[PDB]
């Protein structure tokens, strides 16, 4: 169905994280770190590791199973407008049917040719920052991009969950890499030579370091998108307003831009609980 | 104030500087002297050390040039004089203040407008943007034939830097390709324990990975600009085709594949692979297809 093959990237990430939990706790902390009796380190890593581990898997879970938000029923063509639009043959006259409907909706953007943004498949008038996804077969409010590593679209409901998933990916990889670093050296100078545990300790430092540098660019890109209040699509095709194209049409200042996604309640900023302001169908404009 | 912000822009170049200085120490001292030369192969050592230095000097020369070549800014002809800028600041009508820019544009070689048929004007610099020129908020200036603000060089890629930036990507691939190709033979052996220099293990293995990660990364970045040069498009223009008097046209500056490359590298073949300024034009006006 193509759905099944879509669950392959998440199974890979699941096994790599499951392997990292067994490798970091069993092979590294119990066999290696506890094997040389260094006072006060085995416990302080296990409590900190579990703390990073739960935040990583909880944010990753939310990004996967948080269904993407769709436009409300107000943006769908009524039976009167959907009929006349389907039967109208002149492209000029069918545009007026969409334009009159757009006056009753909070729509401030148009196509590149000054055309009312309309989705022929869903038979609805696309709201601002909303785009149709051929994988999800639905319009996604404030669609950022379809992330294949979570088998879901990153939209208005997912965005803050996706960003935290990146951040906790960085800290989980940074913590593992920085803590395994001191013991990755000892197996090479041959202070330790455990045949049963050497192989697991090495990959931890390489897999965590190769994933750290990978998502780090992905994390820096979105820190710059959020400050500018742009989605991944808007960075490549800026939305067109009445006064022309403007890639900063939705910007409200770097401080207020972040709060549009994270909210004003500070107790939900770092937790993967929906705290994004607004409804996803309409967004404050700069002008 | 800005001591924290302006200095943090130099962090990406100091990171690459340390990676390169280390790669020089890792390839010459640890690999060629300690690893390769300890293995009774003085023929491969000297041929590598000179081949490495040839790529190393071309790599750092292009890198330095893309950094310290300041981007081109508009000339005083495009600035609004104190007479024209006075009447514009006082005007409140949108079309009447636009008429001010229209008569001024009849004296400038400008063939592009905005997507909404408006004269490209810059409120911060108080000038009329030349063609292909754009304003950079990081540089706080207008940049002639601006491509993109590449943070890894802490500078704008514009009309004067572009060839240096392109050669900096070319020599990065070759510097990484040469290292990846040469360290490959000795990378496999250390995993089969075929050699054991406790001190050489750390540098030789990191050499292969660091050079392999950078190669595959900049390979896409290098491939994107080779298309831009052939189409005579900047990065900004690949996102939004410019609009001329006859409408939007992504190939409005295209003069053919061969003639577009010479626009950046020049007609003198001796300057093609050298990071010395050889780009055609003045940056304020460019030949159009029509
Ligand atoms: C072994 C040792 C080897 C070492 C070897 C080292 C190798 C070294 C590489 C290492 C690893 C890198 C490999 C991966 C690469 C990355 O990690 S980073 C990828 C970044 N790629 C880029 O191209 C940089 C783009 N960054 C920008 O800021 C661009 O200018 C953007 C995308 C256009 C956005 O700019 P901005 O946010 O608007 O900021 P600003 O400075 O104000 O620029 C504004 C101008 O852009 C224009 N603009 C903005 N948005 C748009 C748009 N959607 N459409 C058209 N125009 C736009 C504005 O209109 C404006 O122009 P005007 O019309 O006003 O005059
Ligand atoms: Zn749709
Ligand atoms: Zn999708
Ligand atoms: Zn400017
Ligand atoms: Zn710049």
């Amino acid at each position: 169905c193509q759905r099944v093959v879509g669950w392959v990237p998440v199974l890979f990430i699941t096994f790599v994280v499951v392997w990292s939990y067994y490798a970091y706790v069993v092979e590294l902390c119990v066999f290696t770190i506890f094997g040389n009796e260094e006072n006060g380190k085995t416990v302080v890593y296990l409590v900190a590791f579990h703390l990073f581990f739960v935040m990583f898997v909880w944010s990753y879970w939310m990004t996967i199973f948080t269904s993407p938000a769709s436009p409300s029923k107000e943006f769908y063509l009524s039976n009167s407008e959907k009929e006349r639009y389907e039967k109208e043959f002149s492209q000029e006259r069918q545009q007026e049917i969409l334009r009159r409907a757009a006056r009753a909706l909070p729509i401030y953007t148009t196509s590149a040719s000054k055309t009312i943004r309309y989705c022929e498949k869903c038979q609805l008038i696309k709201p601002d920052r909303a785009h149709h996804c051929s994988a999800c077969d639905s319009c996604i409010l404030k669609m950022d991009h379809h992330s294949p590593w979570v088998n879901n679209c990153v939209g208005f409901s997912n965005y803050k969950f996706f960003l935290l998933f990146l951040l906790y990916s960085l800290l989980y990889c940074l913590f593992v890499a920085a803590t395994v670093l001191e013991y990755f050296i000892k197996f090479w100078t041959n202070e330790l030579t455990d045949t049963r545990a050497k192989f697991h300790v090495l990959f931890l430092f390489f897999v965590s370091a190769m994933f750290f540098i990978s998502v780090l660019s992905l994390f820096s890109y979105h820190c710059w998108l959020v400050g500018k209040n742009r989605t991944t699509i808007e960075s490549f095709r800026a939305p067109t307003f009445s006064y022309g194209p403007d890639g900063n049409g939705f910007s409200l200042g770097c401080s207020k831009n972040w709060r549009q996604v994270f909210g004003d309640e500070k107790k939900y900023w770092l937790l993967p609980i929906f705290s994004s302001l607004g409804d996803g169908c309409s967004f404050p404009t700069r002008l």
